[PDB]
């Protein structure tokens, strides 16, 4: 509700919206949060500790306080609850994830999305000037950043999803493409009566972290290819899987689950399900980033349905959580 | 007010905040707004017109609807009031400004702000891989984008600032560094009794747009260097000037105004004055961008004061407007 000139002004403001993420990146980069654990400090004090230019660091912190990451009073900045995960002592430090989501690749590909809208759908290499592999094989520490980034990001949602998941008291859970086993581990710990099977590529399962004393006797691991087949289970789990795959592969994958699924069985597709409507939701921003990277797409509830039906399943219900992730529950149809 | 894990999740969300600006950039790039003037359209229809991939363009529009730039209903997107200035038929089209604020240079320098926090304060060339000149002299159309971008952005704030400015009914207004004269022109049109003098670099004044019939007999133009001296006036104006200059130059400039200022005279410093506090304000984001570009800084009311006093002026009051711009009013002290 505004005139054409105010429109322009509002759009100029929107165009600079990327600065916040830029500031967060810098803050996590220098690691100023660690020096705010003792209490509110001054730009000078924080600068000495970082160590950086005061007047400069100040202007970054000022913009971040707008997003309630820090807060200023009497010339001092304090770390807030929202900014807490910037601390290195955090169970799940946000640094790796922040540095990854704002990494050169994503930052660059997001910038060239205009070029990515081509009618024929250009590939990654077209837009970036290189292959994705060339990018990682060019800088070792960046490849390291994505592994750690992906690992911590998922680790932050696990407990929520384990408690929100409709899990049986006994039976077997197959985490299909479960990575290094983090989610399966959390699920086992939350439901003592469950057995678990981890499936993923050989090089991945070789680095799995399921072998903890408290879950001894409750898990096995399998090198496999969920495009070809998956293990039998009372409950199948597909987290951050389908969103990497085109439409037919997804059915192919879901079908592999249905094939080895019992009558009382269920498959849990866990992804950033995109809500219909015009309201803010992180699933939409993630979706944009997989648009920019020309690889992957986030789906809505109505979009998942056709895939379940095609796999001999019925999308019984989608279950929202306190995270961007939701659980699409499919049963034998 | 949240736990350490939710902190992480909230920070992951903040880290992706740049996607909105990326989407706006793409939307303005392809110019989809022009095809929404007839009414709500479908992603397919908009795609044919743009012309781009439907499923792709759809995902961009979806993210933009979150910022109320477009709006979806029954599979159709409509242009909203906030998005209106995306239309090419606008008095001040937002496209140039959007494309500039998200241009490669700013986008890149914002990304390397961590490197810019060095204790000794690195220069532009250090961080970008080139000089700023090399950048423009490397692409002609980008230099063209910044001129048009800067021109339209300022044009959008002029009428607001002309009406908000405390202008005498008669007398002479010197727009010191007034660019191509846009603001002075608007001021003249709003206050018929005023005379005006435009000062700027020779190459700039040579391209001034003050010569319109309706203000004949009311303006002259002067090639000059406000570092050395400015013309006598009942009212001096400095818009988007001081924020480019270090501290001493600014006093040097203000002093040049005071020198040729009458008893009843006043100097109007018009800039994105940064408000104290932790609340959102575009002056803070602009400030961050001049941090990233290693050139310029936005100031607060309390920061401007010392400069006025040092110039023989008294900062009488700062006057906020309906724009990010405010008017710091200095009088002879
Ligand atoms: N053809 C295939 N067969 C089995 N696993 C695959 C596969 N292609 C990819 N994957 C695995 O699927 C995973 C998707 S990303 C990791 C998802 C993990 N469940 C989590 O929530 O964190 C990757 O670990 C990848 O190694
Ligand atoms: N030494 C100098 N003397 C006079 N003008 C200068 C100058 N250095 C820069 N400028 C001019 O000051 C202007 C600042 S940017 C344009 C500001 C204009 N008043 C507006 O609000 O849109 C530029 O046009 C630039 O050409």
């Amino acid at each position: 509700d505004m005139d054409r000139l105010q429109s322009a002004l509002a759009l100029y403001e929107e165009a600079m919206g990327y600065t916040y993420a830029a500031a967060l990146r810098a803050a996590a980069a220098v690691g100023v949060a660690d020096h705010l654990v003792d209490g509110p400090r001054t730009p000078a004090e924080l600068a000495a500790a970082t160590g950086t230019d005061a007047d400069a660091l100040r202007r970054v912190l000022r913009l971040l306080a707008v997003r309630d990451v820090v807060r200023e009073s009497d010339g001092r900045f304090a770390l807030t609850d929202k900014g807490a995960a910037l601390r290195s002592d955090s169970p799940v430090p946000a640094r790796a994830g922040i540095l990854m989501f704002t990494d050169t690749m994503f930052w660059t590909m997001s910038h060239r999305v205009a070029s990515a809208l081509g009618p024929e759908r250009p590939a990654f290499a077209d837009i970036f000037g290189s292959s994705l592999d060339a990018y990682f094989d060019g800088d070792a520490e960046v490849e390291a950043l994505y592994y750690e980034g992906m690992e911590t990001v998922s680790a932050a949602e696990h407990l929520i999803l384990a408690r929100a998941g409709d899990f049986p008291a006994t039976g077997t859970v197959a985490d299909v493409g479960g990575g290094r086993g983090g989610f399966l581990l959390t699920v086992l710990r939350e439901h003592p009566g469950l057995q678990g099977v981890l499936l993923d590529r050989a090089e991945v399962v070789a680095r799995h972290r399921l072998d903890a004393p408290d879950v001894a006797g409750r898990w096995k691991v399998v090198e496999g290819d969920f495009l070809r087949e998956v293990p039998h289970a009372d409950v199948h789990v597909l987290k951050r899987i389908l969103h990497n795959w085109g439409d037919e592969d997804s059915v192919r994958i879901l079908t592999n689950c249905r094939r080895v699924m019992p009558a009382h069985g269920r498959v849990l597709v866990i992804d950033a399900v995109v809500p219909e409507g015009n309201d803010a939701h992180q699933s939409k921003e993630m979706d944009f980033m997989m648009l920019a990277a020309r690889t992957g797409q986030e789906r809505t509830a109505a979009e998942l349905e056709p895939l379940f039906t095609a796999a001999g399943l019925r999308l019984d219900r989608v279950v929202g959580t306190s995270s961007v992730m939701s659980i699409a529950v499919g049963v034998p149809a």
